[PDB]
């Protein structure tokens, strides 16, 4: 019973019950999927979330940052599942970018420590996520990635435009890798979702001659999408990961899906 | 159990067990969905080709050049699908090129008049279609063209390239007004299949020059494809074209997927 | 001296002293380059807007949906510039759209033998023209279009999105023949320039509700251009097309080459 | 005489005399303009290279990864230039790979040390450059880099191929920046030139496998694009260049312009 039912799926990036991965991985477990989540430091806390999933799943810690992780994941998730047992689905739901490369910092007065760091984690860990779980799924398994349409410039998004440029490109090698195995790596990209992350900003944690350059920009999606675009609710995002990872979309690979209510499909 | 349980959905482009509807029809019906199929005009012949299908479901007529057919089809899918209640989805599988715009004959060569009706029949009937059965859908339901990304010039397919090109113009307009309805709009970017009338290509008809030119971007397909191409299984495009009927997409229209096995995302 | 020194071209489209070709034709004559007109019905009139330019041309008549004048256009031509003599470059400056396809008008309700005609002048008249004139031209030389970004939908546009959709996927074929030749095809998406046919609607020919769509449409582009955009003024526009007829853009073809003050690759 | 005449550009990339940059730098001054070149390490070495140019020019030196070199930049073009004079262009021939990130190691095996430091290289120091030159350019002076078509996966350019990503992306936010200034940023999407550090590959030094694998991408080139493409002929590419530092483009920025033979809008 379920779309996804039978199915063993990683999902990460969880740090809150608002972030997307949270929403994914309680879809995917209210569709009979059984999981495996992974999360960063304050496992403590994010175990805390955890504890309101419909379902109990092994919580196992992850940086994508420690090479020395990413040597053991396998492992770990061979014994959190079971031997025996493959994964059929990896959700890599991971962003960061130092605010020296993002909110109100021009775009000329990044760092290349700071950028690098930012797509070290947000552009190279969907390669190497890959290259850790990629010999225990089975074929015709599916592993997909969150994007936000990086094709043309933006105020304030700055470094991690450059980064989410650099992870579609990454998303299409990954593929050919993939696809070995009989695998499809694809992104997901997602119109904006009020989370925690910039439930702060909603105030005017970035001030007056910025935090209305972000509003009137998420205002020009609902405005743009055909039908509509609620920010305050990731669903529509989360049933569209779920889509991806089940057998219904067995033909497209190394590719962007748009759940933003077609808004990039519209100028006015 | 299905993925399509208890939707109404209209299927048009039928006409061999060969052709890609049929295919839509089949793993449309396999899914507990509810059809309503249009048909051309050898009509009482295609009934031998429906009547293989797993469920029973009525025909109508429909010939997209014809504006009184036209006019008449919302009322005659009510005679079919029951007063009050809508349809969730329509599926436009309808393709038509002379000779003269494709195969063999020289690109500048073709007359205007018959590349007019291509572009009538292949980009225009799906605004036609949208606009009759727009008012008699359900919210959240959703319209799913079929498409061959024309992106890039290639021999052969001359005038049908460009009347796709416009078909995906004319997608991003239909998701705009299909929006004040919540009803969905998109396309599906299907990879090289083996249908009927185009098997016979490879075999010879075509002579030997283009008859290999033709293999080219068929044999190159499955080898741009990191998890191959299977030219003669409609499957994993059915099942594509399933997936966008169903809810688990909701916030995508105006959009291509792209069911080609990835091989527009590789150079090699 | 000059750019295009020594090259005859065949400019088309002018009808004003307003209109994007007239400019044109007016920056090749001020590089030295000899040309060859062409025009509409109005020829009584088109000849005294003519006899504005820097220098004289003769003016010849064309009717892109006359395939008899199409059938004399190398011969006539053969004569204007003489014998022993063959044309470096063709610009095609040539749109039409009923108000019933553009305008106000639902996109729903535009009668396909409307749309039909459009496309016929807008989209297919650039295969034909360089059909007809193909065979006079020098290994080296330049034919390019006017466009208008089609790539998105947006408001009162509508079929003559299509068409141009249409235009540049036309552009890419008769690409790989012109290229036979030695020849050059390029489209040149402009943004919005006030000519003459909507001079009219500046006072509000089209009304409020509508005609003030187009005008904060208009308005976003010197807002999204990087460095500005004037849209009563052609020259920007003008200048772009001598690059492309010049001989310092010899390796791209088939291609877009936007002068839209960078508009396009910017969201915000 | 000259499409440059009179304009004083930069020119960063040389280092044999094969390499696209010197023959920019020649085109360049066969134009009449004044230029200005900067060199890596081996300064005392290409001074013999940068000899053999039409005109002399002086070098200064410029190690994109150094902060000091960055900071002292524009002082030091002044230096060169001439008090209250400005550069009207800058040219980013740049690029730089790890071949644990390029050639024949796998995708999944590169380090992420390696890749940072091929985006630093490829990607950030053209936002640097621009942020160190741009307070001493004139306005209509335009800046432009290097490209390599990243659309696609292919084998062996992996991770250069997810640093070009990030420069196109990286491009449109420079455009952004430098309209403030009234200059433009553009990116020249070059064809397979083969230079010295590539010839070689060709040669053998790359094995069996992969050295048929790189013939073929070249061999198949030539064979998209309609009027052909020399890899051996950096021409075609500086012309374009120059062109892109002309006045005779005003109105594009942020932008990719392909001098690729039109190779990359032919699928075959
Ligand atoms: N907010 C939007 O509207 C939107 C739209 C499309 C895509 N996305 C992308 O979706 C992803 C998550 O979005 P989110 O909105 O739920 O935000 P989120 O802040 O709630 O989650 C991002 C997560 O990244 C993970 N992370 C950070 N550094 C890490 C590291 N070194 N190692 C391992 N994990 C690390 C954390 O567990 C963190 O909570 C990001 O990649 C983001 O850019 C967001
Ligand atoms: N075969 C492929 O490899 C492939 C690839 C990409 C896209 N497609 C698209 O898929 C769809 C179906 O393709 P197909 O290959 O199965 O071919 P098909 O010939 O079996 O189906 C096209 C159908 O068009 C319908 N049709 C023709 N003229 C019509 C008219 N006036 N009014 C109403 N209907 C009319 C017919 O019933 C016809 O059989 C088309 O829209 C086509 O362009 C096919
Ligand atoms: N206005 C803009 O902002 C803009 C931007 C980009 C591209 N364009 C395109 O540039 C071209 C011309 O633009 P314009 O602004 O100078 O408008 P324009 O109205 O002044 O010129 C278009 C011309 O089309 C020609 N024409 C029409 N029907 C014809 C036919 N049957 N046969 C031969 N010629 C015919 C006429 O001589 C006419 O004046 C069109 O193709 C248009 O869509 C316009
Ligand atoms: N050769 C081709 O076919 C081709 C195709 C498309 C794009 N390109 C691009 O064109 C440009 C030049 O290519 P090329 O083939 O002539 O190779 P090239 O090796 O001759 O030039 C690249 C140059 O990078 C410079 N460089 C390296 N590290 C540096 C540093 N730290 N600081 C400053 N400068 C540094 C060097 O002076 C070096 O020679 C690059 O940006 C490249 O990616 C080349
Ligand atoms: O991808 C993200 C996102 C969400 C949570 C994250 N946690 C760590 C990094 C990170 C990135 N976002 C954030 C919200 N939007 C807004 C936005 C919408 C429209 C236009 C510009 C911007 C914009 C610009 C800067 C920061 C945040 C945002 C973009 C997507
Ligand atoms: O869109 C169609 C298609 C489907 C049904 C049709 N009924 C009338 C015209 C028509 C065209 N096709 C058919 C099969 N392919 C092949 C093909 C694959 C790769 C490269 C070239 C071609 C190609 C060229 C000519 C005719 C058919 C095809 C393209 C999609
Ligand atoms: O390509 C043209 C154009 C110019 C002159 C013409 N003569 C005959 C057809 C024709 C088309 N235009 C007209 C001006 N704009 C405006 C516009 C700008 C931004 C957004 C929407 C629109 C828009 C919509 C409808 C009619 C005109 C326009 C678009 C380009
Ligand atoms: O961008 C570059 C380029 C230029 C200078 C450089 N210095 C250090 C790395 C580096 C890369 N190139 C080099 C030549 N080609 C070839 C090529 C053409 C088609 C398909 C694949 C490849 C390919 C693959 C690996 C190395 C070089 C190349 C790509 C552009």
């Amino acid at each position: 019973t379920g779309l996804l039912d039978g199915k063993r799926i990683l999902v990460s990036g969880i740090i809150t019950d608002s972030s997307i991965a949270f929403h994914i991985a309680r879809v995917a477990q209210e569709q009979g999927a059984q999981l495996v989540l992974t999360g960063f430091d304050r496992l403590r806390l994010i175990q805390r979330i955890t504890d309101r999933l419909p379902a109990k799943a092994p919580l196992l810690e992850l940086d994508v940052q420690n090479e020395e992780h990413l040597a053991s994941l396998a492992g770990r998730v061979t014994e959190a599942i079971g031997a025996g047992n493959k994964l059929d689905g990896v959700v890599h739901s991971i962003g960061f970018m130092p605010q020296t490369g993002m909110g109100i910092n021009p775009f000329f007065d990044a760092p290349y420590a700071d950028v690098s760091k930012g797509i070290h984690i947000s552009a190279y860990s969907y390669a190497s996520m890959a290259k850790a779980l990629l010999p225990i799924m089975n074929p015709g398994g599916s592993i997909v990635g969150m994007d936000f349409d990086p094709s043309r410039a933006m105020p304030a998004y700055n470094w991690m435009t450059v980064a989410k440029s650099a992870l579609e490109s990454v998303n299409r090698f990954v593929a050919r890798e993939a696809g070995k195995y009989g695998v499809r790596s694809n992104l997901v990209a997602a119109g904006p979702i009020r989370t925690l992350a910039m439930s702060a900003i909603v105030g005017g944690a970035l001030g007056e001659e910025a935090g209305a350059q972000i509003q009137l920009l998420e205002e020009g999606w609902d405005q743009r999408a055909p039908i509509g675009w609620n920010m305050k609710d990731a669903t529509p995002v989360a049933k569209t990961v779920c889509a991806l990872l089940s057998d219904w979309l067995p033909a497209t690979t190394g590719d962007i899906i748009y759940a933003d209510g077609g808004a990039h499909t519209q100028l006015l």
